[PDB]
């Protein structure tokens, strides 16, 4: 998986995908170099 971390939140970042499915319990959303970083705590 495309791992991404925001402080303490750990999740997955999507490549150029402006559509982050928040139904996966995503807590935060950060800008990762290659796309949208959707971070819950995985």
């Amino acid at each position: 998986g495309t791992a991404c971390s925001c402080g303490n939140s750990k999740g997955i970042y999507w490549f150029y995908r402006p559509s982050c499915p928040t139904d996966r319990g995503y807590t935060g959303s950060c800008r990762y170099f290659l796309g949208t970083c959707c971070t819950p705590a995985d």
